[PDB]
């Protein structure tokens, strides 16, 4: 078995918190409710003055990818270990396939990849970077039998991944026949390719380069229309890494307009700015370096916590996609080859929590549903994570929410060699991760082994993304005038 | 015991919907899962192909008031059966004080007035009509001992409850400092004096007069300078009764901009709209006059309702405050002598889901939210109302989203002879209602006493109001600058 | 000669009104003061009671346009009679270069087909319907040589005119080397074409299928995105035709932020809505068909004469594209084949007046400014047009605004057989229109002759329109950070 | 006479920019057009590279004020040679009447002050800060016999010149019965009064204190409320300093919705900002205290100038209303006796070139209409000021747009010993000012006599202001539905 009882703890859920143990047995919570009794051999983790909360969901990672032509150094094996360090349990990576390959295939390379070497809990998205009657067949199978219900489509990297209006139409309309979730990378493609082009011939190379290429009418833009071709075919939208507090504003207005769609800001753009790409020091500058770039407006962390807390963003993930110095400098004389990328898997939970909670901007149930539920309601398996009740997965955190620490490359447990929190004092700590009911970090110390965690393979048509898309495929159809010839 | 067994349902709360059983006793709910065994003697009810929910919690109700000389036709036993009927098992009332009079003697007569009558449970709010020493150790003798942690505050009724910006300073103050949340009716009340004066002058006596003194920038203008006042002593606001677009765009962007502040629009201004004050037909006009009156722009209903979807507003009541067509027409020359109010309690349920749920704009566990666990999360009873599990309450209705019903002041169980709603056809019936345990609505009859309903005693310092506000006194202190003379 | 003096009357230009007498000599205003000499064989126009105003000019025309294969009935001659009998006295239409055809050519036979025809003054905006270095080439010279500063390009008509945002780029950037102001046809093409495709696959192959297949959401993502582009390259921009509120308010957004950008709504869009698509007469619907379409929201005209009063919308033209009931009849049985375009050329100006002025929206200085002032701005003939001063050209109408008259296709002197305001009461009168010092309409009676009129030769660079973007060229440089390698 | 010819400049006005001589006599320009003759014994004033624009008019300003008891130091004297020196001609001075006090006596006893003194053209408008007959017989008096047409009253300042909501009302519709515009100082004065009293019992008597009591939601309130009330009577508002982006947004969102309203950001508001009052140093913080405070959001003054740039805010003053650092010093122990204003009137010009035009934000001709055209079509006398045109009177400024000079209490010339403009670099130089047709600026050297300037009497019903309120009383009266009884 491994039974644990978490005691003494306040259960923070979504909706309300309250004083309860947790009786943990065989991966599952067994039991929530007062002074539980503890079965001869069941271990008592001590949450006495701690909270007891449902591990991270990380929606947005990109272990060990290769891009930009090198690999991230966040692997799955590490990158998993450091979520755990962090209070995260879950994590949902993309399948980066290639313009023509099979997207079975990637998918394939991509558990095999990860499989042996996860050490909590995770799950896939597949990227839909060309169109044709093989990747409509695919998409079908990955979505019924291939445990995934959200595709990513690219409206930037022209020439890579990038599809057109007509393309992302068509791609669109299929997701919502499969029964998937459409997630979005909106930003301007022709934009970015004319802009960057623009900065080079005006021998600005450097990282405000990057930004200066792409600023942030240009996620704006896309953004909107990727809202108005997902609205026009019916079908449920995911905006991925929200960077900016104009892009953020569409989706507000959007949702407020009643649209299916969700944004979902990062650790980076919640946590950081852009200013940075303005560093003297061109090491430092280039540590920031992603797509879309982080903003040089310093009200814009602050305003994506407010949206966040008010549910015009709906939940976080990092983008974690991590280049160490020395990869990163790839670009020292041209910023289009800098490797695109930050941190974040490690941190995201007290960097929400600091920036978020103790601020007094969102309460800690907000911080639950926006660090995990609202993931497990979209992805499709809530409350079967996501939520402290009994038959959900134990993958739980016991939180201090009193403490401080600092957050810095020489302690973090990331494979890469700087951190873009670097010295952020952080409220909320996570002190124990129960991960699939063991624990697996406690006392500053992991003990897990590469392969302990699980793929979590998915069903389509998530309810809490569709009810109101199959109820507004009912009455919402349009109707003839009835007329004489 | 009367235990009661309700089988074969879909359970809705606000987080998601599964299939279960709901297994009652002793007024409670004491188990839910599926196939649950039917010990002997228990009644079945079967759900077969229903949604099995909380009973609605309608916010704002004013039965049998003495208001504009005269008294509300709908008292706490009629108003109560015909919530019943309509799938609303708890109804809050606000207890009027008048100027000068003791809060404490105006809560003392309706607990008087309403305990022998009601037929289901219920809460009070108390008005705050004038200020004082005595008013300011009431309210703390309110909130601490007698269940009560909102006051009403009144920015229009000039000469009657109407409190200044100082006053209204002060009291809100006193809310925060007794753990209250501070309900506002925010219209300018200056205004609405001068308006009503102008418009009689001008021979506009009829209820398109009523609407005209008052328009809906009066309401967006008191409801920003509440929000403006609360926030400057950081006190948790709901607004009552908003009837507008503008209003409720106040309340949407004070939201996003993290104010502590909910809106609360009614049954009336999210089924029908104001064009029906320039009716031909007096007496057809008047049946809609209320206080903020209901708007001549018949995209307001709409609009609201997908604010309400999307949590710009947060949760619905009825204002329900009825008088018979005899009664209106007290103001037959003068629409300042209509006795202002409409009807709600009992169509609130089917209004809103027909609006809301079948035409596409929200799910039906947004539904649960907006009719019943927000309410009790704000006025700090969830999840013992407002959901259905183990140990709440069992107050729970068996709802047919499919079949229509038409609402018809000839077959409604209100005692006002008229219905705001007339005619309106909606998907979303209440076919079985459990009050406290028992059935009191099946079939289409009442099997209900007066006095079977108990008062809902409540704490002060609700969670779900209060977290952000302990949070900003803690970090948002404002501090001196450090400097020598 | 041919001298003139208008006697009696009041002063209107944009920025203020006064009571004097204008004194036309040769083609042009030769003194305006008070008590004018007479002098001996000059005719005395008796301007008593009525405004003396500057004629309108129509910024969108489309005169015997070969399109959707056939004619507008409303050609150069009669186009300019009508406009002239409506108080418009210059037009400026579109030369339609198809898709591989030289400008210069298109050009060419424009000012063949009109140079005999125009009763009165009027210019031309180019369309750049692709792209080489052959449109670029010609896009100079039309710029330097053949008087014209103003090129229109497409986002919509996918096939026929429609370029991609990469195209847009450069063409963009060239616009603003020449100094040229771009304009843009802004819907979304991709969705027009899927759009109208699977209305026709429903069944819906009336009106309501040509609004429906493109709602406004459509026009108002490529409003966006054109501006978007177009302040990439630091282009100016002009967007022609805005028909709905969404695409109204995105233009409104993109000024308060500074943008350089320019919205010109039309006749239609301010006098009627789209709800005339749903219209029960299979003929009476089809005669509103155009590109955007009207709006089925009623309070969508309105709005735009707000944002006109405002100055978020600037100048208005007409988009006058006519074609007779029994040519509308192409598409009885396929929306998409109904040629698309409505009248206005001659209603513009007492359609505007009616809406704007006598509403109480506008006063009449700002009438004349987005009549014809703004239209000289920008295209760059200000004030040699669009203002009543000495030494500008003699097109000046007599204006009653406290008379009325009924629109008619009974009584209105366009070719088309119908017209979208009929039955419209119109405040607001032009009893004389004087074009280049001569009485051309009088009594109800047109006195002119096909050529009458001339070509008006821009030059590039229009103050108005770049004097912002020169200064950005200056001091909005991007600049490098620098540092050590 | 004084006869001057201004050669070989560039005009600027508000419409366009032309190169012309400028003939002034005798307080006049009496002509205006090319290469004019030079009459002997005129001067000639060699504008070549020069732009020759309207003499800055600044609408707000308080010479030798006593309050806060104390009075400022720049009086009509040293103001109005200090408004010269830096480009500005006339100035518009407020009649502080005390409560209980004659307006009449109070216009009388400026007039003798002033009178003798100004060096430059002004006017006056006059606070109406308490109520009755006698208050209301007066302002009738100034509108039609003293020339004044524009009345100020308080929503702050509680005990000493608030007025409540219902005196709003009320004055508010007398002003629109004489014809005169309704100028608002738009903050809470009740929630000023309690912050303030907080601050202090904080221990916060710094200038931050200041600042806190009062943060920019409390601006914005006041001016809805101001709106609103005045959109009720149909009385056109003039809302001055406007100080925050909030609150020049309530201004921008009531005039796109038709309101007539106009928004005066000042110099303060536009060049500088709140965070000044966080200074180490006491005297430099106490420099910038004025009500409503400078905002410590550094994006303020930035964005102020786009709605500037835009028309979401129409003309500008300074509020110039100084104290000399021992002055300031009043307060050194407590916030509420630092004497509130700042300097501006000598820098305005300088300092909204360099902010405004030389930025990119607006053209030089949105310039001369914000700095003199607009407030003359509001005040009533255009284009007698604000335009370079025959008959106008001859205050004209020759500019340098393209040399700098940098702003500093060692050279300026007001009578206050520091600058809250302190070290600012400005393009737009004022090289020579004529003022009344007479030389009395060029060199940096001041050649003018205390009283030489005169003061300007003007009529009610102001055209700019007036047209559309005048045509809403006709078409806008609120109508009966006819019913039987
Ligand atoms: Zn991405
Ligand atoms: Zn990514
Ligand atoms: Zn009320
Ligand atoms: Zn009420
Ligand atoms: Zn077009
Ligand atoms: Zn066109
Ligand atoms: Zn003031
Ligand atoms: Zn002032």
């Amino acid at each position: 078995a491994g039974e644990i009882l978490i005691k003494g703890g306040k259960v923070v859920n979504e909706d309300c918190s309250f004083f309860s143990d947790v009786h943990i047995r065989g991966g599952k919570i067994v039991e929530v409710g007062p002074d539980l009794r503890v079965p001869p051999g069941a271990r008592v983790i001590d949450a006495t003055d701690r909270l007891v909360i449902p591990g991270g969901i990380d929606t947005h990672t990109h272990m060990e990818l290769a891009f930009m032509g090198t690999r991230a150094v966040d692997d799955f094996h590490i990158g998993t270990k450091a979520a755990l360090a962090g209070g995260t349990t879950m994590i949902l990576d993309f399948v980066m396939t290639q313009k023509g390959q099979s997207l079975l295939e990637a998918y394939d390379l991509w558990r095999k990849t990860a499989d042996p070497k996860v050490c909590c809990d995770y799950s896939l998205h597949v990227a839909v970077t060309w169109w044709s009657d093989e990747v409509k067949d695919e998409m079908r199978t990955l979505a019924q039998e291939r445990g995934v219900n959200s595709f990513k489509m690219f409206m930037a990297y022209k020439g890579l991944f990038m599809l057109r209006d007509d393309e992302l139409y068509a791609v669109f309309s299929h997701c919502k026949e499969v029964g998937a979730i459409a997630q979005v990378h909106a930003e301007n493609g022709d934009l970015i390719a004319e802009g960057a082009k623009k900065m080079l011939s005006l021998g600005i190379t450097g990282p405000e380069g990057h930004e200066l290429c792409r600023p942030e009418a240009v996620e704006a833009e896309a953004t909107q229309r990727a809202i108005t071709i997902a609205s026009a075919v019916n079908c449920p939208l995911y905006v991925v890494h929200v960077m900016s507090k104009s892009a953020a504003d569409v989706v507000s207005k959007a949702r407020k307009d009643g649209r299916v769609v969700f944004g979902e800001p990062i650790a980076a753009s919640l946590g950081t700015d852009g200013t940075n790409y303005w560093h003297k020091d061109w090491a430092h500058a280039a540590q920031y370096v992603m797509g879309p770039p982080l903003r040089p407006d310093p009200s814009t962390p602050g305003y994506l916590m407010d949206l966040l807390a008010n549910d015009d963003l709906t939940l976080t993930g990092t983008d974690n996609c991590t280049f160490s110095r020395c990869q990163k400098a790839l670009g020292k004389d041209d910023f289009t080859r800098i490797p695109n990328g930050v941190n974040g898997v490690e941190d995201r939970m007290s960097v929400i929590w600091e920036k978020g909670v103790h601020s007094g901007k969102m309460d800690e149930n907000r911080f639950v549903a926006v660090t995990s539920s609202n993931a497990a309601k979209i992805f499709n398996f809530y409350p079967q994570k996501g939520r402290i009740a009994k038959d959900s997965d134990a993958d739980v955190v016991i939180w201090d929410p009193k403490t401080t620490r600092k957050i810095s490359a020489q302690t973090h447990h990331q494979a890469v060699d700087y951190n873009i929190f670097e010295g952020m004092e952080c409220h909320g700590v996570p002190v124990v991760t129960v991960s699939r009911g063991r624990v697996v970090y406690e006392e500053g110390r992991l003990k897990v082994s590469p392969g302990q965690g699980r793929f979590i393979h998915r069903q389509p048509f998530s309810e809490f993304v569709y009810k109101r898309i199959r109820q507004r495929d009912e009455v919402g159809k349009p109707a003839v005038v009835i007329r004489e010839p």
